DNA sequence: GGGCGTGCCCGGGCGTGCCC
DNA sequence: GGGCGTGCCCGGGCGTGCCC
């Protein structure tokens, strides 16, 4: 009971993810609608969209959190490594979490008391008149194969619309891998895939 | 009258089991239902899907417990050995008990006061809206030939639907084999099967 | 310097050891020339011959010891593993000693306040007018083998003679393997050697 | 002034080093004498033997440091990495420090109170009547490749014999690469040389 | 962007107490 | 005495940050 459900809600908001088109061997950040997995590096911003059907009330918030993939390791807690936990906080995210947001002056950094599971809240704003939606910048803070941390365990980051109380509004989530080679690790898992 | 029925029982809730597709000669579990039986590595996560026509009332509990298969060992509690009993506990399972349970909060570990078996429960959870299914992740804390301890001897898991005094509202029960490669073992004990 | 001396030193007093011819592929107890290896089976008899050039003084002793052959192992102390731990004793022998000495009212067992090594110690007898030695009955009381005790790893068992402050009077050795079939597997080990 | 010297210095007491010789692309620990280098696996057992033409006095005693290679990386002190140096310690050990000693009572653990650079220290003890040379059995605590640790560079270990003040009897050296596969790595450098 | 690292995954096959 | 177990040794080969 302590690993958080993956399962797609979209709600009564109808609430759903985009993702940005991109760019090289190593570009910062793709996303990949096949394998619905992103791709990106050490600490580079990644963009995803926030759409809704309709606009929920005020106090709805935007959570993301980070779970192992795979059943054998679902119930370990995704933390930072040892060597880049003792590195380049911003004053704000502790030095223990994966995923920061960037450029947010309401974001709050969690550990459940519960679980001791990490995540990373903002406010939802709905979009300029109109727009057609909003966007968060994300920021993973290890590499997939950092020795100690995530190492080279995929990971799902699980992104939920909550009201102020934690309650469940929607829910999407993506794989991600976070490498020095996004584009040649996209290219590979996609033609592995197609195999 | 010391030994725990296995009879099937799927009782008025229509409890039933499912087990997860697995991948490779060391795959760290994997299910035969040709075998009604569990293949695993030590330690390793075991995921047991509960499956349930109508949900059973507040209270309801889900017991795991081992016993040998074989009518000359069904008598002998099923324990750890003495080696691994001296290793590796997560502060919650006693270092004897065979089974444990990860990743939740409310698990209980019990030692029959007339019998002296083992067992691990946790609470019942409904599945989320939606879902099917509610997933248990089960170990195994010493090899099927563990010498001292189960010493080559299949066992059987038999899992209990209860209520909070112990009433039985279903059961359900398979073989494990805690080895070193479950993914040979398997293959192994098939083709003996179908010879 | 927490590992001691393997060198044979025959010293002031000719000391040698001898060993029997044996019989079986499980034999009980059997001794190769070849490999300078005893090969026997859990808790049966090897008689150890003692042969010296001259008689040593009175309070001279005979201490026997195990220590791993192999670099990777030897700063490790050989004891018997735990399943066998909680078996089987004399009333003489500690249930942790690897090596007993039987049908000798003198005999000590001694746990190095520094070390913490093992040995089993007797006073060193004569031979009668014639003869032309002294023989010592041993017994091994894990299997090579044993999980969590030497597990599968050779050892060598260091025959010293001591005057009665523990001073080196003489020294022998030779590998032991405790097994279930003591004689094919001196068969295999030959075969290879030879190979 | 803060790196210090590799220089070979057989001295007074013909100071020199022997290696043993070994076994597989796994091999736990193999010397290339075409290299000077050690080449082994994390934690396991690394002999050196000592050898001196004349015993030096009472009071001698043999360190070990470890200094990176490559003049770019000199005048950084090999630590153990934050994963491993946060795991596995003996007791004495500090969990810093790379090189341990096992199987001897009198070790001592240095961090230099200028240069902050690790030593591991025991006393010398002359040969056995037989024996021709002691030998030391060191571990190495991480691999040269973890991450913020050794991070792949190449390392020297710097063995001295000193007297009780520290002051120089005789010095020699030799590279080490700490990894998973010994042999493959030990093959894939001699063949690089010889190209 | 091409290509070398290097811990670890992968299947082949040898152990070794015990069944026959 | 013949022969099956079964954890682990063995070499082949894929990773993936970083050198070129
Ligand atoms: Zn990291
Ligand atoms: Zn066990
Ligand atoms: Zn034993
Ligand atoms: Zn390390």
């Amino acid at each position: 009971s302590s690993v958080p459900s993956q399962k797609t809600y979209q709600g009564s908001y109808g609430f759903r993810l985009g993702f940005l088109h991109s760019g090289a061997k190593s570009v910062t950040c793709t996303y990949s609608p096949a394998l619905n997995k992103m791709f990106c590096q050490l600490a580079k911003t990644c963009p995803v969209q926030l759409w809704v059907d309709s606009t929920p009330p005020p106090g709805t918030r935007v959570r993301a959190m980070a779970i192992y993939k795979q059943s054998q390791h679902m119930t370990e807690v995704v933390r930072r490594c040892p060597h880049h936990e003792r590195c380049d906080s911003d004053g704000l995210a502790p030095p223990q979490h994966l995923i920061r947001v960037e450029g947010n002056l309401r974001v709050e950094y969690l550990d459940d008391r519960n679980t001791f599971r990490h995540s990373v809240v903002v406010p939802y704003e709905p979009p300029e008149v109109g727009s057609d939606c909003t966007t968060i910048h994300y920021n993973y803070m290890c590499n997939s194969s950092c020795m100690g941390g995530m190492n080279r365990r995929p990971i799902l980051t699980i992104i939920t619309l909550e009201d102020s109380s934690g309650n469940l509004l929607g829910r999407n989530s993506f794989e991600v891998r976070v490498c020095a080679c996004p584009g040649r690790d996209r290219r590979t898992e996609e033609e592995n895939l197609r195999k």
